[PDB]
C-alpha cells in the first residue's frame, strides 16, 4: 500500500478484517521478537562475552537456542492473544496461564538452524498460527492440520533480514532496516515462478533414497528432453533454501530415505508453515503421497517428509512417486 | 592475546613484524571498507529508499556492487599504502595515483556472490595483499604468484559478519559486534580438520565432470570402505562454502567442467586468497594438476579450476585425478 | 502494563478506547518519524557524507519531510501546521481522516553544532466541522486528542500522554523499539531547579525580576534554587518534568508577545506537564485555554511544578499595576 | 587530512611522531571504551532489562570497568586515576608499560535521568622516574601528552589534541567508527554567552558578582550576553569551545575550594581550551601550571574565549584586596 512499515501494513490489514486486535497483537509481539532474534544472531554485545569490561563468558550455540526460545515465549504469552504454544525447544507444549489467555496457538522453530550458526550459515525462525477451536487449552489445539492455518511466516537471518508473512491472501515480503528499526514492506504478493531451473537437498542420502528420489534427481542431472541440467544448491538451513525456492523458483526435498523413513522435518513447526507460505505464493508442498496441509497430526513433535516449490517441478516428482510405487 | 579487538591485534602484530606501519594502515583501511560494506548490505537506510521522507528510488544489486567496489578503491588509495589495484568489478588494474602512492599490491573481490542477493545468501569481501617487486606501476606488478602473498583474507556477511585473516602466522578469525562497531578476536590460529565429513560442489555439472571428478563423488555417497556416506552442502556463494570448510573439514570443489573447460572462479582475487587462508590453517589447495599458489598468472581475470580443504579429503580427490589422467 | 512496547502499548489503549484505529496509525506514523529521525541525528551515514565511497538546514528539511510524509501516509490526517512551513498543509483528499497535528520536526536545531540535546514535538486535535483549512488548527489547548515530546539526549525517549497521565518510553536501538520505562509520571508539586536564560535580565518585567531574585536569596531561610538552562525547550521542559521546579520564558522588552510557538511547542509542552500535575500558563491565562490566533503565533511560557509556578504568578499579579 | 578515520588518523600522527606505538596504542584502547560507552548510553539492550526474555550505579561501574580494562590491557599504562575510585589503580607489572591516565569515565551521570548531555573525560602523561605510585598522577598540566573528552549528546563526538591543536571527530553508529569533522579548531576571541550556576549568587565573591552584572547589564552600548548552563561539564565546556564565551564554576562560600576535580576534570579541558587558543584559570593561575597535592583535589575553573576570560581575570585582580 502506502503503508510502508510491517507496524502499519499489519494494522491496516487487521481494520480491513475487521479484528478486535487480538491477532494483530500477536504478530506484533511475534515480529518485536524477531528482531530481537536478529539482534542477537548478528552478535550485538559480544564484545561484552569476550572481556570488554573485565568480564569473560565464552555452549554458545545452546545458549543462543534457549534466549531466541525465551524471547519467542515472553512476547507470545504477554499479548494476550494465546492459549497454547509449540516449541521446537520444549517436549512438551506449553499452556498460557489463565490470566493471559486468549484465542490464538502458536507452533514455532525459534532459532532453526542454530546447529550451523558456528560457520556462519543463514538461519531463521518459523511460526504458523490456528485458532484455538474446541474446552481447556491443551496440546490437541496444536494438533490441527495445515488447512487451519490463520496465519504463518518465517524470518531469514541472512546477509540481511527478512521476513515472509501471510494472512491467506497471498505472501508479503518484508526487510528489516536495521538503522531505523522497522521491517520495510519490499515486495507484495509474491508469486513463484511455474517453473524453476534449481534442484536443492542433500545428495549425500543418495544411498538411501527410494526409486523416485533416484529417478528425479538423475533427470536433473541429465535431462531427457534437450534442456540444461538443473543447478544444485542446498545450504542445509531449512529457512535459506525455502526462501530461495521462493524467490527463484525450483524444487527443494528432504524426502524420506531408508535412515529416515518418516522424513527428518517436523511437521508443525517447520513443514506447515513453510507449505502455506509457498501455496500462498502459487506453489506445491507434498509429503510425496498427499499436501502437506492435509497432513493430520498426531504427535506435536511429528516429522514428515516435504517437496515443495515451483509447480511444474513439484509435478514432475510426483509423477516418478506415482510410477514408482504403481 | 589480551589484544580483543582487531585494530589492536593488527597494530600490536604490526609493532612485532617492526613495520613502518604502512601494512598495518592498509589493513584498517580494508577493514574499515569491510564494516562500510557489512551495514550496506544488512540494509541499513533501506527505508529512505522506499520513501520514508517522500523519495522513492527501488538495479539494486549492480548499485550494490558499484558502492562496496567504490568503498574498497577509496579507503585502499587513501591509505597510502598502494600502488596497483585488481578489482573483480574492473577491467583494468588501477594504478594509484603518484601522489598516494605506496608499496602494496591488492587483488579482490569487493562483493562476491552478489548475484544471489536477491536470495539472501551470505555473501563476502576477498583480498590478496602483495608487495610490489619490480620500474613504473602496472598490471604486471598483481601477475605475482600466489606464494608472494603478504597478507590475505575474507569478510563473510552470513548470519553474523566475520573476517578470516592471516599476515603468514596462521588464520585467525574475528566477528563483528554491530553495537561496538569493533571485530572481536574469536578463534586464533584456527586449524582445519586433518578429515571431514562434508562435500561441497554443484552436482547439476554431473553431465560436464572429467572422470576424476565423477568418481570421487560416487565415494562419497557410495563409500567403499564400509564407513557413512559424507553429507552435501553448497550455498553457491564461495565464501560461506570456503568458511564452513574451515571450520567443519570436508572438501569444497570447483573443478574444470566441459562448459568451464578453465574453471570458473578467479585466481587472482578468488583463488588465490582462500587457498592462502585454507593453507595457512594446515589445509591443501590444488587446481587438481598443482598447488593454486604455485599458478604463474598470465592475466588480471584468469579462471583456475579450485579443490580445496582437509588434507586427507583434497588427497583423496587428487589420487582420483592422478589415476584417472595416467 | 505487561505491554512493555510502545506499540504494544498505543495499539492496547486504542482497544481500551474502542478506536476504529485510525489515531493508532497516526500514533505509529509520528512514531516511525521519530525513529528515523534519532538515527539522523545520532548521524547513522556520516562516513558517506565525508568521501568514504569516493548542514543543520538539511537536518530540519529531512526531519520535516519525514514526518509529514509519515503523518500524511497514515490515511489519518487532514491538516498539518510544521514549524518548517509558512502556511498549513492541507492532505490530499485520497489520504484524509479526521485528525490535525501541530508539529515542530527538529526543535533546537540551529544549535546541532554544539550537539546540544534537541527534540521533536507534537500535538493532535479532532477536526472540528466543512472543508479542511488552517482555521482547523487554531483550536486551544483544551481539545488536544494526544501530545508529546521525543528528546535525542544521551539516550532517546518519548513522553506521551492521550487525555490518562503522562507515559516514558526509551528507544532500544538494537532492538528498534520504544520500551516503557515509566508510567504516569508526577512532576513534583514543588521543585528546586528554576530555568531561563537570565541573559535577558535588563529586559525582563518587574514580576520575573522578583522571582528570579527569590530563588537566589530567598527570604525563609531556605537554600537557593539551583539553576539550569540548556536553551532547548525540550531538554529544559524534560528536566522540569522529572526533577521538578520551573521552566521560564516570559515576555520581555525584546521579546514582547515571548518566543516559543503556541501551536507546536506551547501547548504540547503545556498538555504533557498539566498531565503530569503540573502547571502551564502564559502569565496572564493558561496556555491551553489561549484561543489562538494565527499558525505561528508566538506566547510567552512558564511551566513546571505547580507550587513553583503559582509563586511566579502570585508575582505577576502583584506587580500588575 | 585524506585519513577520514579517527583511526588511521591516530596511526598516521603516530607515524609522523617516530612513536614505538605505545601511545597510538593507548589512544585506539580508549576510544573503544569510548564507544562501548556510547552504545550503552544510548540504552542498547535496554529491552532486555525490562523483560523481553522474561541505575545510574550500574553505568558508572560499566563504563569505569571499560576504561580500566582497555587501558591495562594496552600494556601502556603503568598508573590510572578514576574519578570513579578512591586510589590509583597500579597496573599489574606484566602489563606495564610507561603511560599514566587520569579520567572520569562518566561525568554529568548522577543527572542521567533527566537524559542530558554527558560525556568521558581523559588525560595521559609520560611516567618520570623509580617504582609507580600516586605520585606519577601528580604531574601538573602542562606535562600533558595527550587529552581528550567524548561527548554523548545528540550525537557522540571526541576532542582530541596530542599537542598540535584540537580536532573533532563524531561518531558515525551505521560504521562504528568515529569520523574527522573537524581539524585544528580554534575558539572566537571573544564569545556572547556566559555559563554558570547563578543560584549561587548569594555565595559568590565580588570579582564573580561584578563580572555577571557586566555581562547583562553591560556599560559600553553592547547587548547583554546570553546565558547557558546545562549542568554537565562536558556539554557546557565543548559549547564554549564551538559557539565561543565563557564557563565559569568558581569557587563560592559553599565550595570554597571549587567543585571540579583538577586530575581528570579541570587539567584535561583546560589542556583543549588552550591548544585551541582559549584560556583556562584557577583565577589564581593557569589550571595547567597548579601543581597537584592530591589525586581527587577540586579546584576553580574558568575557561573560554580569551578575550572573556581576561576580562573575568581583570575583575578578580581588581577586587583582590
Ligand atoms: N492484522 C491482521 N491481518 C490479517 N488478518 C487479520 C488481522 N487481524 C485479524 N485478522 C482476521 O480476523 C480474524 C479475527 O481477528 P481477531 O479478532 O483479532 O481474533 C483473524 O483470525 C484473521 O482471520
Ligand atoms: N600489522 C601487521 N601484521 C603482520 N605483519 C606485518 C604488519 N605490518 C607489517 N608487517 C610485516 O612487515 C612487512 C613490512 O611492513 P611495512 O613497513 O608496514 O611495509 C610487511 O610486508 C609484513 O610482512
Ligand atoms: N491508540 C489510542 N490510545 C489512546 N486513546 C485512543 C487510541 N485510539 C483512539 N483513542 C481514543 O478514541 C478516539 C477515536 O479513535 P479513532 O476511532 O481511531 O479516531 C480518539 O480520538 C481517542 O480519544
Ligand atoms: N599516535 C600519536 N599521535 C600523536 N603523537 C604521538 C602518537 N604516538 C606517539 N606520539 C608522540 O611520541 C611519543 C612517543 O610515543 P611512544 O613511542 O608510543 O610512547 C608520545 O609520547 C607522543 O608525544
Amino acid at each position: 500500500t502506502d503503508m510502508l512499515t510491517l507496524t502499519r501494513y499489519v494494522m491496516e490489514k487487521g481494520r480491513q478484517a475487521k479484528g478486535t486486535g487480538e491477532l494483530t497483537q500477536l504478530l506484533n509481539s511475534m515480529l518485536t521478537a524477531i528482531k530481537a532474534i536478529s539482534s542477537a544472531v548478528r552478535k550485538a554485545g559480544l564484545a561484552h562475552l569476550y572481556g570488554i569490561a573485565g568480564s569473560v563468558n565464552v555452549d554458545q550455540v545452546k545458549k543462543l537456542d534457549v534466549l531466541s526460545n525465551s524471547l519467542v515465549i515472553n512476547m507470545l504469552q504477554s499479548s494476550y492473544s494465546t492459549c497454547v504454544l509449540v516449541s521446537e525447544e520444549n517436549k512438551d507444549a506449553i499452556i498460557t496461564a489463565k490470566e493471559k489467555r486468549g484465542k490464538y496457538v502458536v507452533c514455532f522453530d525459534p532459532l532453526d538452524g542454530s546447529s550451523n550458526i558456528d560457520c556462519l550459515a543463514s538461519i531463521g525462525t518459523i511460526f504458523a498460527i490456528y485458532r484455538k477451536t474446541s474446552d481447556e487449552p491443551s496440546e490437541k489445539d496444536a494438533l490441527q492440520c495445515g488447512r487451519n492455518i490463520v496465519a504463518a511466516g518465517y524470518a531469514l537471518y541472512g546477509s540481511a533480514t527478512l521476513v515472509a508473512l501471510s494472512t491467506g491472501q497471498g505472501v508479503d515480503l518484508f526487510m528489516l532496516d536495521p538503522a531505523l528499526g522497522e521491517f520495510v514492506l519490499v515486495e507484495k504478493d509474491v508469486k513463484i515462478k511455474k517453473k524453476g531451473k534449481i534442484y536443492s537437498l542433500n545428495e549425500g542420502y543418495a544411498k538411501y533414497f527410494d526409486a523416485a528420489t533416484t529417478e528425479y534427481v538423475q533427470k536433473k542431472k541429465f535431462p531427457e528432453d534437450g534442456s540444461a541440467p538443473y543447478g544444485a544448491r542446498y545450504v542445509g538451513s531449512m529457512v535459506a533454501d525455502v526462501h530461495r525456492t521462493l524467490v527463484y523458483g525450483g524444487i527443494f526435498l528432504y524426502p524420506a530415505n531408508q535412515k529416515s523413513p518418516k522424513g527428518k522435518l517436523r511437521l508443525l513447526y517447520e513443514c506447515n508453515p513453510v507449505a502455506y507460505i509457498i501455496e500462498q505464493a502459487g506453489g506445491l508442498a507434498t509429503t510425496g503421497t498427499q499436501p502437506v496441509l492435509d497432513v493430520k497430526p498426531e504427535a506435536i513433535h511429528q516429522r514428515v517428509p516435504l517437496i515443495l516449490g515451483s509447480p511444474e517441478d513439484v509435478q514432475e516428482y510426483l509423477t516418478c512417486v506415482q510410477k514408482n510405487q504403481a
